[PDB]
C-alpha cells in the first residue's frame, strides 16, 4: 500500500481505540517525554508508572533534576534496572541546565547531543511533545515496517537499519506526526508483536507482506550465527 494509505489507517485506526491514558502522554513537554522515553527503553511500561510519577513529583523540572545529587537520583531509580540510564539521564540534565539555560531543547541536533539520546529517542521527544515532523524506529516500529515491507535482514547491519529508516521516514506524515508515532509504538507493543501477531486487529493487515505470506517470524532478521 502507498505511503501515504498507510499513515492515513493508522491515523484512522489510533482515533478510534488509541489510548493515551498515561501520565507522559498527558500535557506533554519535551521533558516528560524524554523522561520517559529513558525509564521505557528497557522496563516495561507497567513498572515504570510509579516512577515517572515519583520522578516528575521531585524533579518538577529538568533544572530540578540536574541540581540534585547523583545518588538520590540513583536511589529513585531503584528496581527499573539498567542504571547506565540513569547515569546518562543525570548528565543529560546538567547539560540542560549548563548549556540551554534550564529548557529542554526543542531542535533535534541540540537533543541529539545529549547523553543517553539516540536518533529514534530524538524525535520522539520532539514529535511527540511538539508536533515536531520527525520519524521514530524502535524495537515496535523495526518490527511493523519490517514485517509490512518484508524487510528480512538483521537490523544489527547497517544497510539494513537504513533500509529500516527510510522506510520509516516514507510513512512518517507532518500533519498528525504526534499521533501517528504514538500509534506506531502502540501497534507494535499490543498488536503486531513478536510472537503471533494479531493481524486481524491490525490496520495495516489489507497490504501487509508478513500478513499475506503468514511469513511474520521472518522479519525483521535476527542476528546471524
Ligand atoms: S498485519 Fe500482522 S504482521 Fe503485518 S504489521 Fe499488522 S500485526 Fe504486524
Amino acid at each position: 500500500m502507498q505511503a501515504s494509505q498507510f499513515s492515513a489507517q493508522v491515523l484512522d485506526w489510533y482515533d478510534k481505540y488509541g489510548r493515551a491514558t498515561l501520565p507522559w502522554q498527558i500535557d506533554k513537554t519535551p521533558y516528560k517525554v524524554w523522561l520517559s522515553e529513558v525509564m521505557l527503553q528497557q522496563t516495561q511500561v507497567a513498572t515504570v508508572i510509579p516512577y515517572f510519577e515519583r520522578f516528575m513529583a521531585r524533579f518538577p523540572t529538568v533544572t530540578d533534576l540536574a541540581n540534585a545529587p547523583l545518588d538520590e537520583v540513583l536511589h529513585l531509580w531503584t528496581g527499573l534496572g539498567y542504571y547506565a540510564r540513569a547515569r546518562n539521564l543525570h548528565k543529560a540534565a546538567q547539560q540542560v541546565a549548563t548549556l540551554h539555560g534550564g529548557k529542554f531543547p526543542e531542535t533535534f541536533e541540540e537533543v541529539a547531543a545529549l547523553p543517553g539520546v539516540g536518533r529514534s529517542t530524538a524525535g520522539a521527544i520532539l514529535s511527540l511533545s511538539l508536533g515536531k515532523h520527525f520519524p521514530i524506529l524502535d524495537g515496535n516500529v523495526k518490527r511493523v515496517l519490517a514485517r509490512c515491507y518484508a524487510v528480512s535482514g538483521w537490523p544489527g547491519k547497517k544497510e539494513v537499519e537504513n533500509k529500516l529508516w527510510s522506510l520509516s521516514e516514507q510513512v512518517t506524515p507532518a500533519v498528525g506526526v504526534e499521533r501517528f508515532n504514538q500509534a506506531m509504538m502502540d501497534l507494535g507493543a499490543m498488536i503486531c508483536t513478536r510472537s503471533k501477531p494479531k493481524c486481524s486487529l491490525c490496520p495495516l493487515q489489507n497490504g501487509c507482506i508478513a500478513a499475506a505470506n503468514n511469513s511474520w517470524a521472518l522479519y525483521p532478521g535476527k542476528k546471524p550465527k
